[PDB]
């Protein structure tokens, strides 16, 4: 099943507490969605699927080029497929800069807010506001009003600040609270390395809130997950990193067999020397199955790398 | 938008009255569904997308392998997307044999039956029963109960009988009627070529019903529509072919640009000689946009060849 807001939060809670993180796979089609979910399930693990603005535009198709239709289209498809797997999958929307709030995140927020007022769950379980490229102040201002929308729509907001400053973590707590006005995830800039910036950010916020020095007020997000060194990732997990984006590596694992298929069956996927090709290899499923299954093998590898393998709530 | 049953019958009606037919494009994923619809709207045509048992199993993913899940999932996807287009798009399932009636055709009829008792429309507008491999007597007995169920979900039923003899057309009329028991499409055997077999079935049929000689009681479908001849097609259209399945040709169009992309961008989709590849060209979207546009062009061609281009009812 797709994750309800309650299991999503339980998912993030249980990961924060036992120091593992969820892989969040960017997907741009039913094939790749299917590969990610199959990967998670295979690693007896819950997981997260995300739609980037680019990937959602691609999803609405070349004749539509509309992120919101793209996202909703894909999510609807994902709801039907999720139901047939035992693990829980959270739908998330990825990097959305300021100039795209009115045509991506705000529209989607209104869609879920509408579903929630009818007594249903929201379409997506989290959305990212990316204000990394504007003054931390202006970022937190906007973050504030999006957080009220998100929380109303039972959705977790993710935000990105800015090496991030100790004063930045303070400003963030001041502005957003630490969950009482809506749960939210934090992506800080620590060399994406310097994972100890995150450890520092956690004490700093604990001091300010008046909690024990071991308390972890933030749930962190790790951008720059692909191509990474186990040691650094292990350390980051201890400091409360709960979600790690994997995009580039699941792309290569997905394309690599297609490439292979094309070369080895060159004179069968192409009509060469007056011949008519071999239909069993230019059938998209012949290589798209290889692609999907290759992406599921990589996705499994990530659930082992973030130790969420085998830890599915269900 | 998706064709309601009313518009769907209105489409086929007009196509019969004016001797054109619609391409019915086989689809297996979100990319192919977007290509097909974009093709129709470029061609200014209404159109048909259909999911075979094999592609619908492919749509549910390597980790579910279930026809019904894949048909529903891909169908909810198409409902969202078709809403953005001004042409009517009907959803059809393809070739379903006796031993797959229970795991494909019937549970889908059930889903739409429930949907229609609540005030709305069926999920699909037409469903195929392929009994070509059983004796016409048994073929038609099963057709009769399916047609009861199909007409109750406001659904058009397609059937295949078996060269089809004058006697088989008479039987078919005797068992199903000519519309008073709900509407159905007929695929007959005639070398798929001898399109004159179809004219014969129209005469035979028209005579049994005391309708005009030149009547056209049957709505015929044309399987084996790829690698066909542009004069075979014209004749068939005169005799009431309203729907021609294209699969092989749109498959090759999809795969062709993917293959070329891999070969030309070889040292970018592979990591070769210590290099790390180019992310711009092993990003799945890069070459699936090509594939999708190529497939759309083939669809515009089929629309042109079948004379449904520019004849959308909206
Ligand atoms: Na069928
Ligand atoms: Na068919």
């Amino acid at each position: 099943p797709i994750a309800t807001p309650e299991v999503y939060a339980e998912m993030l809670g249980q990961a924060k507490q036992n120091s593992y993180a969820f892989p969040a796979i960017n997907c741009t089609s039913s094939e790749t969605v299917n590969a990610a979910i199959k990967g998670f399930a295979d690693a007896g693990s819950d997981g997260i699927i995300q739609f980037s603005t680019g990937g959602a535009e691609f999803g609405s198709g070349l004749g539509v080029k509309d992120m919101v239709t793209g996202a909703v289209a894909l999510a609807e498809f994902t709801h039907v497929i999720a139901a047939k797997y035992p693990v829980n999958v959270a739908l998330h929307t990825d990097h959305c800069p300021k100039d795209k709030l009115d045509s991506y995140v705000r529209p989607l927020l209104a869609i879920s807010a509408q579903r929630v007022s009818k007594g249903g769950n929201p379409l997506f379980q989290s959305h990212m506001w990316d204000g990394s490229a504007v003054p931390i102040d202006e970022n937190l201002a906007i973050a504030q009003e999006l957080l009220k929308a998100a929380a109303a729509a039972k959705i977790i907001l993710e935000i990105e600040i800015g090496y991030t400053s100790p004063e930045d973590f303070e400003k963030t707590i001041e502005a957003l609270g630490a969950g009482e006005h809506g749960k939210y995830l934090l992506a800080a800039t620590f060399g994406n390395l310097r994972p100890d910036i995150l450890a520092q950010g956690q004490q700093v916020a604990a001091a300010k809130l008046g909690l024990p020095a071991d308390a972890k007020p933030f749930d962190f997000v790790f951008h720059g997950g692909s191509g990474s060194l186990k040691s650094e990732i292990e350390e980051a997990l201890r400091y409360g990193v709960v979600k790690m984006n994997v995009d580039t590596d699941t792309q290569y694992a997905f394309t690599r067999p297609i490439a292979g298929h094309m070369f080895t069956n060159y004179d069968g996927v192409l009509k060469v020397d007056g011949e008519v090709g071999v239909k069993k290899v230019y059938d998209p499923r012949s290589y798209l199955k290889k692609a999907e299954a290759s992406m599921s093998q990589r996705v499994v590898q990530a659930c082992n790398d973030l130790h969420c393998a085998g830890k599915s709530l269900t």
